[PDB]
This record gives structure tokens, sequence and C-alpha cells, in this order.
């Protein structure tokens, strides 16, 4: 049992809330206006933990290292060349070390569960490992070591571009045909289940798979699983799709696939008004990765229009140049402000508070995209939560939604003090028990690279 003076519950902010948590890490009882009665008295305001709906773990290793001009027009595409050269040298052991360290940093930032969009499958020569699931299993073990919730999204990747272009050499570690991909999903069932981790279907992008492959995978019977795909991140993809099909990426997807609530459309950055409307209507989740989209010069998503139409969204750290719930949400809003040259862009008809609007939205979309029972403190949901700093003058002087505004718009990561996943404290007073060992292994890997 734990006790919070203030907690953000599904119906809104509450006081003196006593939480009972079962041995399996599930919220069993939630009583506001209660007595602490022996329960653990928490040190600040309690929020549901934030799901991270999009990650490529190995990229954290190169974070910030690609900030070197080599052309007057460096771009997403020259960055990718550099990313390819990086992933070409990574051993299974290095990948696991990077992932563990990353997930630890994620937890400290307030991310309690992650969707790993995992496309590094094979050995350095593009040959499969003795166990084809080698690298997927190492990701699961890293998540277990850090203690973070995990939806693993093994990625189908087969082509270099629309129309089934042959994969490039730089892509060799990613490549599977549909049969091998479906076998991978099969192999992953037992170990993921044992770990308490989740699974999802995943197409890298419309560039990387064919329409026929999409049909194959969706017909394979995994009808309960999330479906994730990168889409419309870069103008070049939009242009190439038009030249291939006479349609834009999102436009094509919606014409050809039965997109619904199972789906997470990552980035979706270049969505015209018709595409925005189709997304909102479908109930699919837009996977927004603000810090990476800014870092890569992707552009600004039409979040205000999307949100006005009932769109669902969540946040992902993606390339992991930033690991900050605060930064993603703050700059989601700030990007809309810079575009419109106005303030207070992302709010609901029933919720004028910006911080609360953003947090509510990202919690819900994120839980939906991961396919996990998370994103709110209700009986039957998993006990994933974070505790803010009760001694912080800004937070202590604030109440309810004002407190969210202070944190998200005037504060930072260090205001997140304690973090619980499935009823287990994994961060205490900003510290993770595995941080020392992990950093030691991590710095060695950085040196090797
Ligand atoms: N930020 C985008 N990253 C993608 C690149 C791609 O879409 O090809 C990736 O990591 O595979
Ligand atoms: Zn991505």
């Amino acid at each position: 049992a734990i006790f919070a003076e203030r907690a953000l519950l599904p119906e809104g902010w509450a006081r003196n809330v006593r939480f009972e948590i079962s041995a399996d890490g599930v919220l069993a009882e939630i009583r506001p206006d209660a007595n602490a009665d022996g329960a653990e008295r928490l040190g600040g305001a309690v929020l549901p933990g934030m799901p991270n709906l999009h990650s490529h773990a190995f990229q954290r290793a190169m974070a910030g290292l690609a900030e070197v001009a080599g052309n007057p027009n460096d771009s997403f595409w020259t960055w990718r060349e550099l990313m390819y050269r990086m992933v070409a040298r990574l051993s299974p052991e290095q990948i696991e070390v990077i992932a563990c360290q990353l997930y630890i940093e994620m937890l400290k930032a307030g991310y309690t569960a992650v969707a790993e969009f995992h496309y590094v499958h094979h050995d350095l020569d593009g040959r499969s490992y003795a166990d084809p699931a080698e690298l997927s299993l190492r990701i699961s073990r890293a998540a277990s070591a850090a203690g973070i919730g995990l939806t693993l999204l093994p990625v189908l990747y087969s082509h270099a571009g629309f129309g089934g272009q042959p994969a490039s050499e730089g892509q060799r570690r990613f490549i599977n045909g549909s049969e091998a991909y479906l076998e991978l999903l099969q192999r992953l069932r037992a170990p993921l289940e044992a770990a308490g981790h989740s699974l999802g279907l995943c197409f890298h992008s419309l560039r990387a798979v064919t329409p026929q492959q999409i049909a194959t995978v969706l017909a394979a019977g995994h009808d309960d699983l999330p479906v994730h795909i990168h889409i419309a991140e870069q103008q070049k993809e939009v242009d190439d799709c038009q030249a291939w099909s006479g349609r834009r990426p999102l436009q094509w997807l919606y014409e050809n696939v039965a997109v619904d609530q199972r789906w997470c459309l990552v980035h979706a950055t270049h969505a015209d008004p018709a595409e925005v409307a189709a997304m909102a209507r479908s109930g699919a989740v837009a996977g927004l990765c603000l810090s990476t989209e800014a870092n890569l010069g992707d552009g600004i998503f039409p979040a205000t229009d999307f949100l006005a139409q009932g769109g669902r969204l969540g946040i992902g750290s993606d390339s992991h140049v930033s690991l900050s719930v605060v930064e993603e949400l703050r700059w989601l809003e700030y990007g809309q402000r810079l575009r419109d040259r106005k303030r207070n862009r992302l709010y609901r008809d029933d919720q004028p508070m910006i911080g609360r609007t953003l947090y509510d939205a990202a919690l819900a979309g994120g839980a939906q995209a991961l396919g996990q029972p998370i994103g709110s403190l209700a009986v039957g949901r998993r006990a994933d939560l974070l505790v803010l700093d009760g001694n912080d003058p800004y937070l202590a002087s604030a109440e309810g939604d004002a407190l969210l505004n202070r944190w998200l718009f005037a504060g930072g990561d260090r205001q997140v003090r304690d973090v619980m996943v499935a009823g287990r404290w994994v961060v205490r007073d900003g510290r993770h028990a595995g941080e020392e060992r992990s950093a030691r292994a991590f710095v060695q890997v950085l040196g090797e690279l």
C-alpha cells in the first residue's frame, strides 16, 4: 500500500489517496480522502507513468554525435547514412548494454513502458544468428534488467524503396521475407510471455515493405496485437510515394488498408487536411517524436487540427537525442506556437489547461499504442506511476493542473523523483539501483565504438 497527498486519478486530481497494489503489480484498491494507515507515504504529487510509444534503442549510442555539418544541406538522409554505418558495427552484447542503459535513463525521466521498434535482426554480414530471435531476446532481457514495461515490435523490413526496390547493403541486418518474419513472431511468443512483455506487429515503412506483404502479415491471425509503421516523416517519402502510386503515404495507407485503433502511425508528419481527418476518424494513434523530428528536420505535425477532430496521440523518444517527458510535451505545444505565432494551442473544449491536455492525451494514446493496461490509475490497471518532488517550491505552491503547468512548462526532468513499474520501485530519489553497473558497461561500449 502507498499513500499520496495528491494524485491524478482518471476523474481528475484527488487528495489523500491510498493505493493497494496486488502481488502481481496491479492496482487493487484506490481510496481518496483516506488515512495513510501504515501505507508508504509518498514524497510528492503522483501521476500515471508516461508510455514511450516509439524507440530504436541502439541509436542512443550515437545521440548528439551526428551534429557535424558535412554539406550545406545536411538532412534526414545524410543522417541515415551515418546511422547505417553505426548499426553496421554493433555486436549482440553491445546492443544489450546500450538498451539496458537507455531504459534506465527512460525510467528516470518518467517513462514507465516502451515500445521498441526493433529492426536490427541479423549478424554483420546480414546472415541470421543461430537463433534468429537473438537480438529481440536481448532487448527483452535489457527491459527486464532495467525494469521498464516493454512492447516489443519486431520490424518487417524487405526493401529500399517503394515498388519493392532491392534492399541496400546498409540495410542487410534488417531484412526478412514475410515467412521468416512470421516465424520470428512465433518464436517470440514463449519468452515474451514468460517475461510479462508484450508483442506487436510492425512494418518499417511503406518504403520498406510491399502492399502484398502487409496483406500477408495482417492475415496471419495476430488480430489482438498493435500494428506500428513509420509514415510520412519526410517530404521525400511523400514525393516518392506519389511517383509510385499517385497517392500520398497516409492517403495510400487509408485507401488500401483497414486502419483502425490497433494502429500507431509513427510521425505522420506530412499529413494534409484530408489525411488528418482520416486519421482522427480511424481512432489510430499518431506517434509523435518531437525532439527527434526537430533534430532530423522533419517538420511540424498539424496537432491542433488533429486534436480538434478527436485525434489520438502519444510521444516517443525515437532516436533518443532526448529522454524527457517534459521536453516532448513542452515542444509539442511550442512547435504549434511557433507555427501559428499564437499561445495556448493544444487544449480541449472541456480542458483549457495546456499541461493537463497534453498529459491526458499522451497517456491515453501511449497506452493504446503499446497494447498494455497502463496510462491511468484505476483498479485493474498496472501500478505504473511517478512521484514528483514535494519539496520543490514551484510544485509545492501549486495545486492540481497548475502543478502540471509548472512542471511541464517551467520545470524539468529532475522534478521526477520516484518511479514505480508494476508495483516495483525502480527509481528512488532519482536513483536506479542498476545505474552504476550499467554506466560502467555502457562507457566501455562507447569506447569500443
Ligand atoms: N527517424 C527516422 N528513422 C528511421 C529511418 C527510416 O525511416 O528509414 C529508422 O530508424 O529506421
Ligand atoms: Zn523511428
